[PDB]
This record gives structure tokens, C-alpha cells and sequence, in this order.
């Protein structure tokens, strides 16, 4: 029997995982339940709350001291991908069903877009808004609403569950996973403010035949990347958005502890490091944010999330940092910086352009990176497509490197 | 073994087509393929592209001469959705799977609004924006984007769509039409201008265990409550939108012939008409609108549409339309019409606002709907909460009867 990975939180509404693992088992699949909830543990499932936030690196004592809402959420992102990596990396699954709320179908989603294109995936979504929007787009993730109101407002559906069940069941028992060509697998980081260019490296590294994925560097994506380049088979890393180490370094809240992006390196996997993004810091609101980091320019992102503009200073530490990081490495690196600026803030456009920073920064990175790994520093924006052809033919080289 | 409804285009996809079927057939279901090409018409499929294009009324080659996307979709989608329920009401099927771009996506979507809820329904878009947009909410329909760059750009991908296969027989195979309670059918008409009371109207009858399926009035979903009207077990229909009929009279965009909102009445499905949407005419862009229909007031809704305001005279011939239908009705009938706007167009925050009209047009339909047909009056905005509670309470009162 192929095995799928159901995600389902139980400490709301446990009739639901209930009635949709029968379903899936009834169709002819065994279970593996992650059960990715905070408020309480009700038992049942293969992957408990407390496995699913220690894969993270937090117990789930710690994940429940937190006292902020996003920062919970990230780490039983983290934790719920972490978890379903390091399960199927011995136990292959063979499907991959979730049934969420608006936060459950985020993390669904997320995890959804770690796992390899073509694996079935589909979201049962519970909220009465829209389905959930997973970054950089569905890709091949199938979404199915359960709310109705027929019967009474706010329904969730059985028969949608039942659907949901039988239609996982139907791709698992089809699906063979060392079937058709195996494609390289390319690991992205990246902010909003650097998709210009990293949609143009996706699509010239897809279009040669490769499986390219594409995280969030806002405090989940750059560990998942991590934990891939860990437990999987990944061919390349391009980690071109150093945001989750900038804000380690600087109290940020894409803070995600001090190991990030040292995985690809420890384990000799072939990387570029870019330092897209380096032009900002992610703080707070906007009071909190110039109370935390008085004296420089603000960008007001969202309510949430302001982005606060750096300096040489700031980003000596950074480089510091990674020259640490790549003085570990066990593989090949390369470091392409661009001189006309870091992220769509940093441009011409923007609302945090400061020309003064690229150059000294470029020149101090090359002069503490170590001799076997060269900086080269692109006379142009990273979003212009001077900088993406850069990328793009190095990652074209490292890719055709023999065995 | 059951079958399933394949909806796909083989003038742009016949690969995907033939591979898509036979991962169908091999996941042990009976594939009856609609096939709605405006281009060409290849070999194999059970729902041809001429049946659609007859099904709804015109020739293919009509269809293709139109040049015009709104109106040949219009077609398409008219034909397509009376060819599927004429092939289900013998053939019934057990699920329905879609592949295709962004018309092919939006066909479906307003295909599979027809069929039950609970009936499997996936779409598999082909467009890089991601998945089509259901009038008014994808409620059931399962969503699925073939679209992927690996080898090469814009492709679109044989993973994506047998698991497309794999899932639809799968939940074809499990799915028991009998299963759970009947569920009473409503069906309504609307536009946008008209959804904040129709959504309440749908939530109220759906809490009491309706099922209430709702089409745009803006050329093929009023055929559609039509086709359902006439073949199927329908409990009540609520023709709150008749901007079909209204642009009928007047050669608006929406024009789609002169039955529109007969089927019911002569069938005697207990019937509630109202005359939402009657402050405009549907035209096209606004220079060619106003030279349509010169001398008249205008409001731009989007690059292609203009709505067209609508006069004392024009509302009269509206009125003994309805009555002509009302008149020739066969189970019980009742009028609802407010007194202070048909439209969020027409309403104190909108661009073809005109209080003078609604009232003298509530008297003349009084006057010309037979007398056991109730003509009420509501002092209120088409969108206001107590013009929707007075519709729901007939409603209520109509399917208890
Ligand atoms: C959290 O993700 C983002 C934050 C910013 C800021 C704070 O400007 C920009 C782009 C992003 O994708
Ligand atoms: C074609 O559908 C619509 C048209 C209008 C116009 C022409 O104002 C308003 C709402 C609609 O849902
Ligand atoms: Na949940
Ligand atoms: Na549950
Ligand atoms: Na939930």
C-alpha cells in the first residue's frame, strides 16, 4: 500500500482528521499523520505535536512560551517541514493531503512546496475566505474548499472531505516516484524585493531540465532550504537571500537562529551566495522599528513589517559571517554581489536607495572571503539582468560539472 | 463502470487530450469527452465542437465568424452546459474533469455551477495566472495548474494531469448520488450590481438545507437556470436579474433570444421574479454605447461593457414582457420590486442613480401582472437587507406550500 502524508491540526475540531484518515484508509492508503498542533495534544498521530516542533529546534514547551503569533506559526512551519523531510527521507510517502484554516492551509502549502513537482498534494481549505496563496504561486498543489452553507452557515463539508480522501487515494495509488527523467533539484532563497532576478535564474535553470524550488526568506524558507540541503538530494544552492543571517545578526524578525545557510556548506553541496536583499533589515512597526533602530531610513512594508535601511557597517558583520560560513564548507562555492544595489528598496524606484553601500561593501566581502572562493562583484542592480545572466551561467557551470 | 466528463479542447491540447483520456479509461472510468475547439473539430470526442455550437442554437460557423471573445464564449458556454445535461439525463455521469487555459478554465467553472454539489468537479487551468475565478466563489469545484517551466517554458505537464485522472476516477468510483438528504433546488439570477442582497438570499435558503445554484444574467446563465428549469427537479426559482430580457428588447450584450425566462413559468415551478439590474442596458465600450443608444445617460463599467441607463418607457415595455410571461405560468408566481433602486448602480453611491423612476414603475407592473400574481412594493434598495428578507420570506413561504 503507498503511505500519504496527512497534515491536520487536532486541537480544533478533531471529527475532522477523524473522519478524513477513515476516509483515506477506506480508499486503500496507510497514514502517516503530522499533526502540527500548539494548544493541545490529543494523541493518534505518527508525527505528535511535540516531534513535529522539536524537528524544528524547539520543544514544544518553547514553542508554546512564545508570545508572538507569527513567530509560533514559524516554528511549527519549520517543524512540520523539518519533520516531513526527515520521515520520508527514510519512508517515502506517496501523496500529501492537508486540512486547514487560513494558518493550516499557509503551513500546507508551504511544506507542499518543498516536496518534489509531481507529487500529488492537495489542500482542504476551511476558511471561509479564499483558498490559501502559497508563495510564488500554486504550482502543482490542488486545492479543495470544504465551507458551505447548506445546512447551516459554515458547514464543513463531509462529502468534500470524502472527495478529498478518495481523490489522494486514486493519485498515491498511481503515482511512481522513480518514474520519468530525474532533474536536478536548485534551491532558491529569495524576498519579494529580489524576484525580478531570481524569476529569471528559475526559469533559465528550469528550461535546461532542472527542478528549481523557490523560499521565502522571511524566517521559515531560508531552514527549509537548510533542511533539504541536509536530508535530500539537491544539486545546487543559490542562496541569494541572506535576510534570515542579517537579521540574526541585528535582533530582525526573519530571525532564525545562527545556523542558517550552513547546511548546503557542511554537506559539500555546490552554492552561490548573493547578498540580495542586504540593503534592509526587517523590523517591527513603525514605532517599534525606529525605537529599536533609531537614526536611519524607514520603509513601511506592511502594518507588520518595516523595512530599515542598512549601512557599511552593518553589512561588514554580514560578511564577516559568511566568510565564516563558507571557511566551513566542504564543496565549491561562489559569491556574486551586485554594485548598483541589492533589492527593488534599493533602486531607483524605490524608497531606500543608497549607492555609498555597494561598492565598499563589495570590496571588503572579497577581502575576507578565503582564496578558493572568488567574489565577483557585477557592475549593475540585482534585479537588472546583467546580474541574473551572471548567476545563471555560473549555476549553468557548476551544473555541468562531471562526477 | 461510471463515467466521467472530460472538458477539454483538442484544436490547442489533442495531447494532452488523448494522454489525459486514456489515464481516464486506464483509472477504470468511461470517459465522455465535451469538446468545446472554436478552431477545429478532430476525431473522437463524444460531444463534438459542432454539438456544443448547435446545442446552444448556432453553427460552428456562426460561433467562429463572431470574432468577438465575450460572444463566443457566450455561445460556447450555452451549448456546452445543454449538451452535458442533455447527454446526463440519460447517460448520468459521476464526475467532471476540465483542462484548459483561461476561457476553456471559465466554461468549466460555469458548467460545473449546474451540476450538484458534492459531484466531483476539478479544473486543470493551463494559464500562468493561476486558477479561474467561479461566479461568486468556487464552493466545490477542485482546482489543480498544469503549468510548469522544467525543460522548457510555458509547458504544461503529463504529471499534473494523470494525477488530474487519477483523482477525478477516484472520487468517480466512491461517489453515491443518493447518498445524504435531498436537497431542495433553488435557482437565481444576478449580476454584481445585485449580489450583497443575493448572497444573503443563497446563505438563508442554503442554511435550511437548500441548495441554491446562482448564474450571472449576462448572456448564457439565465439560459442555464432555463435548461435546468425545464428537465430537472427544480423547488423554486428566484429570476431576480432579468437583464437578459432587458437587453433582448433593446439589443444589449446580454441578448441571448426571446424565451429567456419562460421555462420555468410554463413549467409551474413556484416562481419569484424581481427587477434587479433594470436601471441599465448592457452595451459595449462607451463611444460605440452611446452611439447605440444615444441620448441616454451612461456609467463605464470596465473597457468592454457600459451600462446604459434605462428610462420610464423603456422599464414599461420591460413590464409587459413579464406579464406576457407571468401570464402564460402554471404554478404560483409573486413580484417583488423596490422602491429606491434596482442596482448598486442605481443608489445613492452609484452612477446611474434616478429615484424618480422605481415608483411609477412599481405602479404600471402592478397594473399589468394578472391580479393572483402579488406585486409588492418594498420600500427599500434591491440591496437593502429588508428587500432580501421580504424575497426570503416568500421563498420560505413558497417552498412550504
Ligand atoms: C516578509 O517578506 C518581505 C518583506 C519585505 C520588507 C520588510 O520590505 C519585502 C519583501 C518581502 O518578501
Ligand atoms: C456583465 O456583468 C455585469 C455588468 C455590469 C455593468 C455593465 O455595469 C455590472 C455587473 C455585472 O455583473
Ligand atoms: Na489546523
Ligand atoms: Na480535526
Ligand atoms: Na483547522
Amino acid at each position: 500500500k503507498p503511505s500519504v502524508l496527512f497534515i491536520c491540526t487536532q486541537d480544533t475540531k478533531e471529527e475532522e482528521a477523524r473522519f478524513t484518515r477513515a476516509a483515506l484508509e477506506a480508499a486503500g492508503v496507510e497514514v502517516v499523520h503530522l499533526d502540527p498542533s500548539v494548544r493541545r495534544s490529543l494523541g493518534g498521530a505518527e508525527i505528535s505535536p511535540e516531534m513535529v516542533a522539536q524537528a524544528g529546534g524547539m520543544t514544544i514547551e518553547e514553542v508554546r512560551a512564545l508570545g508572538h503569533e507569527g513567530k509560533c506559526q514559524d516554528a511549527m512551519i519549520r517543524g512540520a517541514i523539518a519533520a516531513a523531510h526527515e520521515w520520508d527521507a527514510r519512508h517515502p510517502v506517496s501523496g500529501i493531503l492537508a486540512v486547514g484554516g487560513s494558518m493550516g492551509s499557509a503551513l500546507a502549502g508551504a511544506l507542499m512546496q518543498s516536496f518534489p513537482y509531481g507529487l500529488p498534494k492537495l489542500i482542504v481549505s476551511t476558511m471561509a475566505s479564499g483558498f490559501t496563496k502559497p508563495y510564488m504561486g500554486v504550482k502543482d498543489i490542488a486545492m479543495m474548499n470544504a465551507v458551505t452553507d447548506i445546512s447551516g452557515i459554515n458547514t464543513i463539508s463531509r462529502d468534500v472531505f470524502r472527495n478529498a480522501a478518495n481523490a489522494v487515494a486514486g493519485m498515491a495509488k498511481g503515482y511512481d516516484r522513480d518514474k520519468g527523467p530525474e532533474k536536478p533539484l536548485v534551491l532558491i532563497t529569495t524576498l519579494g524585493t529580489t524576484e525580478t532576478s531570481v524569476k529569471r535564474i528559475r526559469q533559465a535553470l528550469e528550461s535546461d531540465g532542472c527542478e528549481v524550488m523557490v523560499f521565502h526568506s522571511s524566517g521559515a524558507g531560508g531552514p527549509t532550504l537548510d533542511g533539504l540541503a541536509a536530508d535530500k538530494d539537491v544539486a545546487l544552492v543559490l542562496d541569494l537571500s541572506p535576510t534570515e543571517i542579517l537579521d540574526h545578526l541585528f535582533g530582525g524578525l526573519a530571525d532564525a537562529g545562527p545556523d542558517r545557510g550552513r547546511a548546503a556548506l557542511r554537506k559539500g553541496i555546490p552554492t552561490i551566495l548573493a547578498p540580495g536583499n542586504a540593503d534592509f533589515i526587517i523590523g517591527g512597526p513603525i514605532d517599534a522599528a525606529e525605537a529599536q533602530f533609531p537614526g536611519r531610513r524607514y520603509h513601511q512594508h506592511n502594518p507588520q513589517l518595516t523595512a530599515v535601511r542598512t549601512n557599511v557597517a552593518d553589512l561588514r558583520k554580514l560578511a564577516d559571517h559568511l566568510a565564516a560560513n563558507v571557511r566551513e564548507a566542504k564543496g565549491p562555492v561562489r559569491v556574486f554581489t551586485p554594485l548598483k544595489g541589492f533589492s527593488s528598496h534599493d533602486s531607483e524606484t524605490g524608497h531606500l536607495l543608497d549607492l555609498s553601500v555597494p561598492g565598499p561593501f563589495a570590496e571588503y566581502l572579497a577581502s575576507v572571503m578565503p582564496g578558493h572562493v572568488p567574489v565577483t562583484a557585477v557592475d549593475a542592480h540585482f534585479n537588472d539582468e546583467a546580474f541574473s545572466s551572471a548567476v545563471i551561467a555560473a549555476a549553468r557551470e557548476m551544473l555541468a560539472a562531471k562526477n
